[PDB]
């Protein structure tokens, strides 16, 4: 349909406008101001002095390396929350929802969207960081002391299988919109209107995958499963973050993310 | 360092001296000879009769409205090229470069600088024009016939995110200097000296952002990404201008801008 093709294009354009990183851009960088490679402690500290200088400008009062990394991770999440919040306005019906339902959908959806989109900047060896200006190796992240090395590998495991689906940005934009439109989120006021909004987005996603990936007749049910996998990945991630919060006094959690996690799992 | 703080101040002062519009001045006007508002064809024609009278003094031989606007756009670029060329003399090492390298750096840099600086006079509803004496609405520019309505919106999209960084003129001056000092421009003779000049400016920019924006530890990598975004914005802009040149006989391109675009993309 013209209105359904147009809806898919509108969501794709809103994704291209509101997220600083997209998959085409990420793959250009990942192929080879080129990205500084962080693969050990020396190169981590070098990258920090150039890319987050204030974070390491405190001398002997600088935090432990793992805590500095954790802080950088949190800051990226706060930025993506801002991007996701503006993107959601392109979803038909989202801006017509009650303000409290908009909050609830974004609360439960943002981390599922975050890890879906982080797949775009990950390969089997590492990931882009710092607005495309660093590449940090998967092995270096595994080398961090517990519990910080435990954040990383489950997301790589998810991303490698997600990337094997060979989605492009036109697919991922609709997938992220579908994540945001989940009517079964706890605490929703107008569940019925949200289910209809969801049905509309999922309908556009199904038709789009049919046109864009004629070679994979299971791609839509596969992505439905990936949405469930992401919900579980986020539940587990929240649990690990709570361990870090309780056992690592220096790993302070940003207030916006504290509110997202609050009463989640 | 005293010499690095002084370098940042020197570039800021050169920016204040050489560009007719700056962000403080622009925000004063944009808040409210006040700016005449161009929001439709009637008010466009009124503004033209006062601000560019010769352009509409030909009666039935006047060009189409979209072509007149395109001509005004080009004239602003020619003026900014003059301003940028004098500004570049404040960059340490630029005036010591070979004349041909100075030309090459300005050739590839001016339109990236132009769209970075135009952000200062843009808000979500429109932009200042005509030396602060007009404000033209974003919706009116979208209303122009194709292909002229296609020039405008990508620059607003860039500017809204660029302006959300809340840079001031002391930041933007160093950013524009960094744009001009790109050592990877095609055809450079003394790449090594240019990379050292670039390193010096980028070093001053990094330290300045650290001092001036202690609240945003990612601001430097964000601006590195904006430089890449601007390069792509300019590539796309050159392509659209070439379409207009081929398909619109009345939209003659000024010879100086023709030389800038020649062998660019
Ligand atoms: C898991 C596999 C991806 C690893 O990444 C994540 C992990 C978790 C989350 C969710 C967070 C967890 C606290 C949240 O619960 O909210 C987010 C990310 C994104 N992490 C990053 O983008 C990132 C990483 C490591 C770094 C190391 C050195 C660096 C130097 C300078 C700038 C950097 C910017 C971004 C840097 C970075 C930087
Ligand atoms: C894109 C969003 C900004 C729109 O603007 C641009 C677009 C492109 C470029 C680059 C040009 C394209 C050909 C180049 O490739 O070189 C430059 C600009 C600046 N454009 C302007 O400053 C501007 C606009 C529209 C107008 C409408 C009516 C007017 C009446 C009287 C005086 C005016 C002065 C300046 C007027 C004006 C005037």
């Amino acid at each position: 349909t013209a209105d359904l093709k147009s809806l898919a294009k509108r969501i794709y354009e809103a994704y291209l406008k509101n997220f600083n990183m997209n998959k085409v851009k990420a793959r250009v960088i990942l192929s080879g101001n080129p990205p500084f490679v962080i693969h050990d402690m020396e190169t981590l500290c070098m990258a920090e002095k150039t890319l987050v200088a204030k974070l390491v400008a405190n001398g002997i009062q600088n935090k432990e390396a793992e805590v500095r990394i954790f802080h950088c991770c949190q800051c990226t999440s706060v930025e993506t929350v801002t991007e996701l919040t503006e993107f959601a306005k392109a979803i038909p019906g989202f801006a017509n929802l009650d303000l409290n339902d908009q909050v609830t959908l974004l609360k439960y959806g943002v981390y599922e969207a975050i890890f879906a989109m982080l797949s775009s900047v990950m390969n089997k060896d590492g990931m882009l960081v710092a607005y495309g200006n660093g590449f940090i190796t998967r092995e270096f992240l595994k080398s961090l002391r517990k519990p910080f090395c435990d954040i990383m590998e489950p997301k790589f495991d998810f991303a490698m299988k997600f990337n094997a689906l060979e989605l492009d940005d036109s697919d991922i934009s609709l997938f992220v919109a579908a994540i945001i439109c989940c009517g079964d989120r706890p605490g929703l006021l107008n569940v019925g209107h949200i289910e209809k909004m969801q049905e509309g987005i999922v309908h556009v996603l199904r038709l789009h995958l049919q046109s864009n990936h004629p070679d994979d007749i299971f791609l839509f049910p596969k992505l439905l499963q990936k949405m469930a996998d992401l919900r579980q990945l986020v539940t587990e991630h929240a649990q690990l973050v709570q361990i870090i919060k309780k056992t690592e006094s220096d790993a302070a959690l940003h207030p916006l993310l504290q509110e997202i996690y609050r009463d989640m799992y």
